């Protein structure tokens, strides 16, 4: 039995070395997890966790601060008491008390290779608490395997922990409410060459148990446009290991007000060290993205699509407002060949790369899974060489050992040639983007494409006061917001050519704010953006990368509000729920010089029409109280300069 306290003496997790390895969670005296086992099962009938045998302890204090690039903030605070634990049998497991959380991992220190069958890792809680949880949207009940193939794209589901759903599998990350305003985010970081961590209600009551997808034995090419490899075979175990290794951190990140929750570092804290040496060919910035207003500009003499005038109008409308980048999404190359070197007849891959170089902009490419990585090295020299600057694979559909290891190659690979990357079609960042800062955004978000088919029953406006205190906490999203078309409540509907968000201007304008996207897009059509002068000016302007952080307050599935600095010049966005309301902006985080604020506030018929917003100027200064209101399914946007 040991005992370990965060740094405040609030958060503690006593550890039980008996028949099983348990810890448990006390916050202010208060038991909100009780004693949970945790363990490995290797093939060769090894347990760690079962009656194991302590050889030695070691705890130590930690302060300091980790740079964080391409991020929330220059640098992020690393405050902690750590307890690890050696086993007889070359094997340890660390635990770490942060203010805001508990988390362990295992560690490998053995020299022989083996393999990992099972892991063990529970939470049990002590009652029947709320918990709000992503399901795996594809399979069937009951069928994991079928589960396992999935987008890892999907909205909340608020349900106490007896009435979800024992069949599907969650991923993460995923929250608990244990009352009286606390709350537990359970998540997983430094998710390198091993499977991703499922929780499932299927095990006892009140608990929430892991499993993982097992290795993959046999796959075969298929899926979306034939770029995507599906396992129809699996191994009778979940990862390979034959070196000695840090595993996955579990973490319980631990609140008791909900703004802490969306600010915790954990997960980029937790992440292993980068990789990087030179970070000065990395660049951030935003793309005229052209997918999902699908090529539907107006106003032109060319017939748009996937060719050399349509992508020249997305260079030229994005260098007029100096917006960094151009992506050549799912199209340019041949489809069903899985073949990078293909490209259709309609497109000059090197006319369009040097006349965007000429026009100050970057092109970065769309691939699917299968055509980058089959010829990968080759690929990334290829199209480097010839002036692009990322790639944007999409479609992994899985976190299995073997795709979680390809993620770390690719950013290896992408970063060998100065390439920056983007992830698509797969599951939360878990710590990547600190390891390697040229992958500058993740998907694994139930994103505004989804506005392109999803009926009205898909409550967008609340999935985005969801995110930024649950799936957000693991890292960027690439969540692909901008939309000039804003649909109040009951106005929305599935558009595919001409997509519209939920909600209203300013909500799309705050998110900017709001969402954390090092690579961020400006989803809609030129055409759209050049009728709105103010709101492209403000997007067009606004840092996705910096210097400093502060959530000034919020509650989950209800509405939040974010303060970020970039040099000296301050931003601050706010989005709430289908609920209007009144929010206080204290601007205590200013400095002490004169201030010039620019407001983006909804319009006060912003409840029936979406679009309308109202654009104001004023001085304002550090003792500033500025009173703003929110429509439904409303925000703001401050800039403070
Ligand atoms: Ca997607």
């Amino acid at each position: 039995r040991h005992m370990e306290l965060s740094p405040d003496g609030n958060l503690k997790t006593t550890i039980t070395i008996g028949d099983r390895l348990t810890y448990d969670i006390t916050c202010n005296g208060r038991q909100i997890l009780t004693p949970s086992p945790i363990s490995m099962t290797l093939d060769n009938g090894t347990v760690w966790g079962e009656n194991a045998k302590l050889s030695g302890t070691s705890r130590k204090s930690v302060d300091e601060m980790i740079p964080s690039p391409f991020y929330r903030a220059s640098e992020l605070r690393n405050h902690y008491n750590g307890l690890t634990l050696r086993f007889k049998k070359d094997w340890n497991v660390e635990f770490r008390a942060y203010n805001d959380g508990i988390a362990y991992r295992f560690v490998n220190q053995g020299k022989k290779p083996f393999r990992v069958v099972t892991e063990v890792s529970d939470y049990c809680f002590p009652s029947d608490m709320t918990a709000s949880v992503p399901y795996v949207k594809s399979g069937k009940d009951g069928d994991y395997n079928s589960q396992f193939f999935n987008s890892f794209e999907n909205t909340y589901t608020t349900d106490k922990l007896s009435k979800l759903n024992k069949q599907r599998l969650m991923f993460l990350p995923l929250v608990v409410d244990a009352g009286d305003g606390v709350k537990v985010c359970i998540t997983e970081s430094d998710l390198e060459n091993y499977p991703g961590l499922y929780l499932s209600a299927s095990e006892g009551a009140n608990r929430l148990s892991s499993m993982h997808a097992p290795y993959p034995k046999r796959t075969v090419q298929g899926g979306h446009n034939q770029l995507q490899m599906l396992v129809k075979e699996h191994e009778d175990y979940i990862a390979k290991v034959d070196k000695p290794r840090n595993f996955p951190w579990r973490i319980a990140v631990v609140t008791t007000t909900d703004k802490d929750l969306a600010a915790t570092n954990l997960s980029y804290l937790l992440g292993a060290p980068s990789r990087m040496s030179d970070l000065s060919w990395i660049k951030p910035g935003k793309v005229a993205w052209d997918w999902w207003n699908d090529w539907n500009l107006d106003g032109v003499d060319f017939v748009t699509g996937v060719n050399n005038p349509t992508y020249k109008a997305y260079i030229d409308f994005a260098s007029a407002n100096g917006i960094e980048y151009v992506i050549l999404d799912e199209g340019w190359a041949v489809n069903l060949q899985a073949d990078l070197m293909q490209v259709v007849k309609e497109i000059d891959l090197k006319e369009l790369v040097d006349y965007a170089a000429s026009k100050n902009v970057g092109i970065i490419l769309w691939a699917g899974y299968h055509a980058f990585e089959r010829d990968m090295e080759n690929v990334c020299r290829h199209y480097a060489e010839m002036g692009v600057k990322g790639f944007k694979v999409d479609f992994m559909d899985r976190d299995d050992q073997e795709m979680t290891a390809f993620n770390y190659r690719a950013a290896e690979m992408c970063a060998k040639y100065k390439l920056i990357l983007d992830l698509h079609g797969t599951h939360k960042p878990a710590g990547l983007n600190r390891t390697y800062p040229n992958v500058l955004n993740f998907e694994g978000v139930n994103g505004l494409e989804q506005m392109k088919w999803s009926s009205p029953s898909v409550d967008q406006v609340k999935y985005d006061v969801m995110i930024p205190f649950i799936r957000q906490v693991s890292g960027p999203m690439d969540y692909t917001q901008g939309a000039m078309r804003n649909a109040s409540k009951g106005n929305y509907y599935p558009c595919y050519s001409e997509p519209m968000s939920q909600g209203t201007r300013c909500r799309q304008l705050a998110l900017y704010v709001v969402f954390e996207s090092p690579f961020n897009m400006l989803c809609d059509t030129p055409s759209n953006y050049m009728r709105e002068p103010e709101s492209t000016a403000f997007i067009a302007e606004i840092p996705t990368v910096w210097d400093e952080s502060i959530v000034l307050d919020g509650k989950m599935g209800e509405y939040i509000v974010t303060a970020r600095r970039k040099g000296d010049v301050w931003y601050v966005g706010g989005i709430t729920d289908w609920s209007a309301r009144d929010i206080e902006v204290d601007c205590s985080f200013l400095g002490d010089k004169s201030y010039h604020a620019t407001l983006f506030k909804d319009g006060v018929n912003a409840h029936r029409a979406g679009r309308d917003y109202k654009c104001e100027s004023f001085p304002i200064k550090k003792d500033g109280k500025l009173k703003v209101h929110l429509a439904p399914g409303g925000g703001f946007a401050l800039k403070i300069k």
